[PDB]
């Protein structure tokens, strides 16, 4: 079963979830998301916790799916602190070009997913005897939530997810090297 931090993150990103529910986008938005204003740069949960905002059923579904088993792998095969590193990395960097290409109103774990699933696919592709791997049916689903993405046929930005894929790459680079 899911590991304490793929499973608490999870939970967090539902009650975060349930929260918007009951108070609106906007004023959860208020209180999570990339400091928007100078007032709020030293407010230092924040260059984090715009990773646990979604915003429609199919953005914290989708999202939770593919962090309990991408997420949910890495952490059992190789560990809780490993899948606390990638994640805090790919939404610190993800979380940076966002804003900086379009304003600090975004959220949700699309940056990390990149992440992990650069992550899983490079590592197995690399040094197989790790025991992690993206297999043939799931790097297809995957490429298709890419080219989704990529050509906005989901509504959801490109660089971002670059920028969270390139996190994934270099650790699993340096992961397979000895
Ligand atoms: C024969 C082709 O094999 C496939 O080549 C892909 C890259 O082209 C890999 O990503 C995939 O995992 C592998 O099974
Ligand atoms: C974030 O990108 C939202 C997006 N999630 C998604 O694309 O996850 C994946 C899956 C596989 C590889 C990369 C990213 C999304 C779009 C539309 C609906 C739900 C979620
Ligand atoms: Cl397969
Ligand atoms: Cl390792």
């Amino acid at each position: 079963r899911a590991g304490p931090v793929t499973w608490v993150m999870m939970i967090a990103c539902v009650v975060v979830f349930i929260a918007m529910q009951i108070l609106g986008d906007q004023e959860v938005m208020l209180w999570l998301a990339w400091p928007f204003d100078p007032t709020l740069k030293f407010e230092f949960w924040r260059y984090f916790t715009h990773a646990l905002m979604h915003f429609s059923l199919m953005h914290i579904l989708f999202n939770l799916l593919w962090w309990w088993y991408l997420g949910g792998a890495v952490e059992k095969r190789l560990g809780s602190g490993k899948l606390i590193v990638i994640t805090l990395i790919s939404a610190l960097l993800s979380g940076y070009v966002q804003q900086k290409f379009s304003g600090p109103w975004f959220g949700g774990l699309s940056g990390v997913v990149y992440a992990l699933m650069g992550y899983v696919w490079l590592r197995g592709e690399r040094d197989p005897q790790s025991g992690i791997y993206l297999q043939r049916g799931l790097i297809i689903f995957a490429l298709i939530w890419i080219v989704a993405g990529w050509f906005d046929l989901f509504g959801m930005a490109n660089g971002a997810h670059i920028a969270g894929l390139a996190v994934g790459l270099a650790m699993a680079f340096v992961d397979s090297l000895n």
